[PDB]
């Protein structure tokens, strides 16, 4: 997989964040993770966890998988990073979302991140306390 330029427009929640990529707005929806919604409990630490690592970030960038590229609401799917960092990782690793949505062929960091999800539950982090 290749890293691509963006630039923050918006932390939105635990597994979204809007970014301009290629010129355009685009919100990216991150691949193989799913964070609890707002409204649920560990979502306003999980958006708050997004928002700071994306806010900090001296850079973004996205990484498509080999598959699709947007989902059916239009969202970019893809892997985030700030400043070489993965964002789904790191929520994972810190029990802030579950591995999840995992389908065939755009799956490359699937093992990353099981085994991140793995210490987080060893470590009863989180949504695994
Ligand atoms: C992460 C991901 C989500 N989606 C779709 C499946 C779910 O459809 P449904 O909305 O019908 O439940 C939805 C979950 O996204 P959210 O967790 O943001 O709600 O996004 C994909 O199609 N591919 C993906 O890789
Ligand atoms: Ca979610």
């Amino acid at each position: 997989l290749h890293k691509e330029p963006a630039t923050l427009i918006k932390a939105i929640d635990g597994d979204t964040v809007k970014a301009m990529y290629k010129g355009q707005p685009m919100t990216f929806r991150l691949l193989l993770v799913d964070t609890p919604e707002f409204n649920e409990k560990y979502g306003p630490e999980a958006s708050a966890f997004t928002k700071k690592m994306v806010e900090n970030a001296k850079k973004i960038e996205v990484e498509f998988d080999k598959g699709q590229r947007t989902d059916k609401y239009g969202r970019g799917l893809a892997y985030k990073y700030a400043d070489g960092k993965m964002v789904n990782e790191a929520l994972v690793r810190q029990g802030l979302a579950k591995v999840a949505y995992v389908y065939k062929g755009n799956n490359t960091h699937e093992q990353l991140l099981r085994k991140a999800e793995a210490q987080a539950k060893k470590e009863k982090l989180n949504i695994w306390s």
